[PDB]
């Protein structure tokens, strides 16, 4: 039902956490796009300086927001729906261990996650599902949206 009126969309990163190197982060977000443009004509750009729809940043407890984290475990991240400027952002707990390794939570498994959100997908009950409504530890070597979340993405973008 809800979906962007563009398929061009642009993102900058506000911070890469000290958990990790920025060479690694990077990747981490590219990886997620890669997967999600495999099977979405978006185009995303990413942007070296300047406001852009889709802002990602790492934050921390009180976040100024009703929403406060509830420590390390729990909400890993949110996003709001696509809107104007304030919609699309995403927001990280910097409280909590980002790695690329099976340990903690993995920051591909989350950053994924938001991005389904922001598409307009809604929670899946696969298991298999990146959308499912439990943080789960996957074989990210050849990791792909499974039919139902095709289905589903491609349902609402074609
Ligand atoms: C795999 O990617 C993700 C991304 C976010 C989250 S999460 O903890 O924020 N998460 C799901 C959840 C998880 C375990 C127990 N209860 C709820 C949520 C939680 C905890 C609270 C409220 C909202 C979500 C949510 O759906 N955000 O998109 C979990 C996994
Ligand atoms: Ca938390
Ligand atoms: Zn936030
Ligand atoms: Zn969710």
């Amino acid at each position: 039902t809800l979906k962007w009126s563009k398929m061009n969309l642009t993102y900058r990163i506000v911070n890469y956490t000290p958990d990790m190197t920025h060479s690694e982060v990077e990747k981490a977000f590219k990886k997620a796009f890669k997967v999600w443009s495999d099977v979405t004509p978006l185009n995303f750009t990413r942007l070296h300086d300047g406001i852009a729809d889709i802002m990602i940043s790492f934050g921390i407890k009180e976040h100024g927001d009703f929403y406060p984290f509830d420590g390390p475990s729990g909400l890993l991240a949110h996003a709001f729906p696509p809107g104007p400027n304030y919609g699309g952002d995403a927001h990280f707990d910097d409280d909590e261990t980002w790695t690329s390794s099976s340990k903690g939570y993995n920051l591909f498994l989350v950053a994924a996650h938001e991005f389904g959100h922001s598409l307009g997908l809604d929670h899946s009950k696969d298991p298999g599902a990146l959308m499912f409504p439990i943080y789960t530890y996957t074989g990210k070597s050849h990791f792909m949206l499974p039919d139902d979340d095709v289905q589903g993405i491609q349902s609402l973008y074609g």
